[PDB]
């Protein structure tokens, strides 16, 4: 299957999330995470609308579950329960959750990838798709998984997403991630 097709112009949904960039900014640098990554995700993930609501009901500017990286930021801050809607919607708080759930994404379970190419695919990968779903590819043992991913560049990487990962929207991801930076 062609994840390229349609072809996604980025034009519009990176100029309007450019429009957060000083929140974007201010997120990265607080959990070392790219502001043009944050802002590649905002455009790909709502096109820059702070009201955005998919399907499987993620919200806002980065497009969050409140029940998994919702979930897992407030653990992160040493909190329990998980976000609402309503607090999703806010621009400043959704962008600094999904900053620091890439900060947690990279230091967590993907942990180990040497090269930062390959890295921000699977960030993206592991961000839209889960970082187990994305692991699970390559290994059931994380270790091996992250020694596998070591062993590609981050075209072969591409490649193997686009073979063996179950959800079509992952290899699209890295492709609208492509688009985006372009954009910028
Ligand atoms: C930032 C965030 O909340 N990412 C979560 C992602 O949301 C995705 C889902 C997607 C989405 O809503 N797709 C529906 C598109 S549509 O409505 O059909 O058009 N957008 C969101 C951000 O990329 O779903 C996966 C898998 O469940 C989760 O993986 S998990 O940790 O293993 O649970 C991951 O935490
Ligand atoms: C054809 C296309 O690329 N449309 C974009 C759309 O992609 C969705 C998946 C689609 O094909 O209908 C995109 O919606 C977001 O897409 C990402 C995955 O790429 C999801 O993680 C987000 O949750 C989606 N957002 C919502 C609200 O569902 C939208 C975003 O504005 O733009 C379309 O250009």
């Amino acid at each position: 299957h062609d994840y390229t097709n349609p072809p996604w112009n980025a034009k519009v949904p990176v100029q309007r999330a450019m429009q957060w960039m000083p929140i974007s900014q201010k997120a990265g640098a607080a959990w070392g995470v790219d502001p043009q990554l944050i802002t590649a995700i905002i455009a790909i993930e709502s096109g820059g609308n702070p009201n955005a609501v998919s399907k499987s009901n993620a919200i806002g500017l980065m497009q969050l579950k409140a029940s998994t990286s919702g979930r897992d930021v407030y653990r992160r801050m040493g909190w329990s329960g998980e976000p609402t809607t309503s607090e999703l919607k806010n621009p400043e708080r959704n962008i600094s959750m999904g900053a620091a759930y890439l900060n947690i994404l990279e230091t967590g379970p993907l942990a180990g990838i040497e090269d930062p190419k390959v890295l921000q695919y699977a960030l993206v990968v592991s961000y839209a798709n889960g970082a187990g779903a994305l692991l699970r590819t390559f290994s059931s043992d994380r270790k091996k998984a992250i020694s596998k991913i070591n062993d590609l560049d981050a075209d072969e990487f591409l490649e193997h997403v686009a073979r063996n990962h179950p959800a079509p929207q992952a290899p699209r991801y890295i492709y609208k991630l492509e688009q985006a930076l372009d954009a910028m």
